[PDB]
DNA sequence: GACCCGTGGA
DNA sequence: TCCACGGGTC
């Protein structure tokens, strides 16, 4: 049975953009899809010049190649190489057109999952290792479905904890209902759990977990009153088509590569970029 | 110095 | 508390 005292701290890239993102959104997809298409020498350049106009021109090379490669790049899948071009990307495609924010959050909602090619590959391999496979916002949804369904509200504890920390439900093997019913189940017994590590900042516990919450509130789909998470039911259909997905295996197959083997590390990285990034 | 994450300003 | 710089360790 399910057991959530196996934990695995799983993450996802840290923020950089949140706090401007009104700002920082428009300004990546507008410096992408003016310079690209370009060759990987130029991107890099113009990219840079173009993004310090607006984080400050104190900002050191290395943040701005980190808000490049981290998060134009990988986290929000906002370009994408071809041979030894430099393209923005189907979901970049989509903002310029449509300069829908919740749109772009609920695309990234639906195809993250565990585990995937935004990881060094070292983290990749321990994610594998673990036989990690989930689509977390899918299952993060039903969970909030459930838990409603079954008239209980859950904390971002309860979330971190239960789920995003969970060995079990990462590995896809745990049904939400059984989520709810052991949570049901510790709090009779006056049980509460948050996510723990030892000698480490909240932030190293957290953040991840934090973030990927917000990114559901960008979407829309969920709203955060104090320690509670709730679901916002104006979006009950795009609630339901994201959620329906829950027990599904994750799209991209990350077990089918051998990381031994360097034309197969090269394929993942790349395979991974146009399933996140493009139609 | 290309994600990871300690660290501390906001 | 939140979250992102930029050094850490790929």
């Amino acid at each position: 049975n399910y057991n959530p005292e196996e934990q695995f701290r799983c993450t996802i890239i840290r923020g950089k953009a949140k706090n401007m993102l009104d700002n920082l959104l428009p300004a990546y997809a507008n410096i992408i899809d003016d310079i690209c298409p370009c060759d990987k020498a130029s991107f890099v350049k113009d990219f840079n010049n173009r993004l310090i106009e607006i984080l400050g021109e104190e900002t050191t090379k290395k943040t701005l190649d980190n808000h490049r490669t981290e998060i134009a790049g990988k986290l929000f899948g906002m370009f994408y190489e071809d041979d030894e071009v430099i393209f923005p990307s189907g979901r970049t495609n989509k903002y310029i057109e449509d300069s829908d924010q919740p749109a772009f959050f609920k695309d990234i909602c639906f195809k993250f999952q565990f585990p995937n090619g935004m990881d060094k590959l070292d983290k990749v391999i321990e994610k594998v290792g673990a036989k990690i496979q989930i689509r977390q916002f899918p299952y993060i949804l039903q969970v909030l479905l459930t838990a409603d369904n079954n008239n209980i509200q859950l904390s971002k504890d309860d979330i971190a904890y239960y789920v995003l920390n969970s060995l079990q439900v990462l590995q896809g093997k745990i049904k939400p209902i059984e989520v709810i019913e052991k949570i049901i189940e510790d709090r009779s017994n006056d049980i509460t759990k948050k996510v723990r590590h030892p000698g480490k900042e909240t932030s190293y516990s957290m953040q991840h977990i934090r973030e990927q919450l917000n990114y559901l509130e960008l979407a829309n789909l969920i709203r955060i009153d104090g320690n509670l998470v709730k679901l916002n039911y104006r979006e009950a259909e795009n609630i339901n088509y994201i959620a329906q997905f829950w027990g599904n295996k994750p799209e991209f197959n990350a077990y089918k590569y051998d990381f031994t083997s360097e034309d197969d590390k090269k394929s993942f990285f790349k395979d991974w970029q146009q399933y996140y990034s493009n139609v």
